[PDB]
């Protein structure tokens, strides 16, 4: 028999894992391998579609790939299911050789601050889920129509923010974003999205290319306030690295250029949001100023000065990382929001494992997953072999009886077929109006399709 492995996601940690499962096989006499993908929700691809923005469709390109492995009669999709709901660890750990959890990152780091639960704060999980049209975000619907914004954070999720909020509708109009959000955007409410950096600029963690696109966003000016250069060097920003480098080149040029009448995306940088203010909804904001200041851990931490600031703003996100969810059963580092492993493999289990932002923390472009996954399922793969030898591998037409027990456990379970029409109306929906696809924005409508 082959080994039976079932996997948790379906993003890239989960497409890389089951690649890198499928290969090991390939390359390696008496090593057979059966692929199972488990994903929450109908359609698969995690961030690369519900993350990545609209107005970045070229690296969804990677999706042909998953494609490609996801054609293997050794793999199959089982989407619509709901690992902790559905099924149990404790069930899948007892039905294939191992298991690998690949569930990202699901909600976000908060603040903690006064104000954060007010109407019109919210995080950018929940506005990019929402923009793209990820069916739990469907309702966020937030209020776009005041005139200024505040993005909290330096990562390269808060430019996607600040994108979307300042790009033309009708630019936006020719991509994949959800129509819902499409509509809150057309009036253009939004005339400066402020981004506010805790620390300075040669601490951001925004990356080059995507601070270079900014320029080419039509009625849109980039607003950086030469002081916020002042004490950062070019010296200073090599020592960090060449992104930083790099980046620090493109910030001084959005400094060089002085306009009124415009829409603005204003850096604000060594600035903390305090307190977030309004009668029953966001309307003004406390900044704070910062310094930076050496913690003796070899970087420089923002420090308080105590000065406040008041700002009048009717939307504020925070993009301060996207954050784990506990998955019921196995364990977890509340802190982090990872789960805690070695090498891949989960806590205390001889046959859970771990790959992608559950197991790294939420960072890195798509491609870092690559290296991981490839690390995770080689240990894997050697603690399977090491069982083997010790004739300790459970014993299993088992795959039958495990996609029969998926099915009496989620009746409405999506298959790799029915995927593939929930695609194909989608795409077709949009390529007539100069769109990718129009997604199905909510569980109904995607079962809608899916199932019939
Ligand atoms: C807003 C945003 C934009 C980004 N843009 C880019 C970009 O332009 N370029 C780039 O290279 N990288 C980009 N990234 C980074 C990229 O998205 C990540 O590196 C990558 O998607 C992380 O992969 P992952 O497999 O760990 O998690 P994910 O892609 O999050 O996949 C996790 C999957 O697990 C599923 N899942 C979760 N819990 C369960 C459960 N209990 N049961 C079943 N399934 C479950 C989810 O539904 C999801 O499909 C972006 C990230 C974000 C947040
Ligand atoms: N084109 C691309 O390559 C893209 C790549 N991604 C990538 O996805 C991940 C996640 O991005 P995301 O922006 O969510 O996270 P990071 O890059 O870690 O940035 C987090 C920022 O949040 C900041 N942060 C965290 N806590 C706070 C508090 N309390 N107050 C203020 N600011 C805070 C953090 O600041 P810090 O460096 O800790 O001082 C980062 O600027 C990251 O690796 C990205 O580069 C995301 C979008 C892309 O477009």
């Amino acid at each position: 028999r082959p080994y039976y492995i079932a996997i948790v996601g379906s993003g890239p940690s989960a497409f890389f894992a089951a690649a890198s499962l499928l290969k090991a096989a390939d390359t390696t006499e008496d090593l057979d391998m059966a692929v199972d993908m488990l994903e929450m929700l109908p359609t698969p691809w995690g961030l690369v579609r519900s993350g990545v923005a609209p107005d970045h469709p070229k690296i969804k390109s990677i999706s042909k790939q998953f494609e490609k492995t996801a054609e293997d009669p050794r793999f199959r999709f089982f989407g619509n299911v709901v690992v902790g709901e559905h099924v149990q660890p404790g069930e899948l750990s007892e039905r294939y050789d191992a298991v690998i959890y690949a569930v990202g990152a699901q909600s976000d780091r908060m603040l903690n601050i006064p104000g954060e639960d007010l109407p019109g704060s919210i995080a950018a999980v929940d506005f990019v889920g929402w923009y793209n049209a990820h069916p739990h975000f469907e309702q966020v619907s937030p209020d776009l129509s005041g005139a200024r914004a505040v993005v909290i954070g330096n990562g390269n999720v808060a430019l996607d923010v600040a994108r979307i909020l300042l790009t033309d509708p009708d630019v936006l109009a020719r991509t994949d974003i959800a129509d819902h959000a499409l509509e809150s955007l057309r009036p253009r409410g939004i005339q400066e999205v402020v981004i506010v950096g805790r620390r300075g600029p040669l601490q951001a963690a925004f990356t080059t290319l995507e601070l270079r696109e900014l320029a080419d966003l039509d009625g849109v000016d980039v607003v950086i306030d030469p002081a916020e250069l002042d004490g950062i060097t070019d010296e200073d920003a090599a020592a960090v690295g060449k992104v930083c480098k790099q980046n620090i080149k493109v910030l001084r040029g959005y400094a060089d250029r002085e306009r009124p009448g415009h829409r603005r995306m204003v850096f604000r940088f060594l600035t903390s949001p305090i307190e977030i203010k309004g009668k029953r909804k966001v309307e003004r904001i406390v900044l704070g100023r910062n310094e930076l200041v050496s913690d003796g851990s070899g970087r420089v931490a923002a420090k308080d000065t105590g000065e406040r600031e008041e700002l009048p703003a009717q939307l504020v996100v925070r993009s301060v990382g996207y954050r784990g969810v506990p998955t019921p059963g196995l364990p977890f580092d509340d802190q982090s929001g990872t789960i805690p492993n070695v090498g891949g493999r989960i806590n205390g289990s001889p046959n859970e494992y771990v790959v992608g932002w559950i197991k790294r923390g939420p960072t890195g472009v798509i491609g870092t997953n690559k290296k991981d996954a490839q690390d995770t399922v080689d240990t894997l793969i050697k603690n399977l072999g090491n069982a083997k030898e010790g004739a300790e591998c459970k014993s299993f037409d088992h795959a039958d009886q495990v996609a029969d027990w998926l099915a009496a456990r989620q009746p409405k379970l999506v298959t790799s077929a029915h995927w593939q029409v929930i695609d194909a109306f989608e795409r077709a929906a949009g390529e007539p109006h100069g769109r990718p696809r129009v997604k199905l924005a909510s569980l109904a409508e995607l079962l809608r399709i899916g199932l019939g």
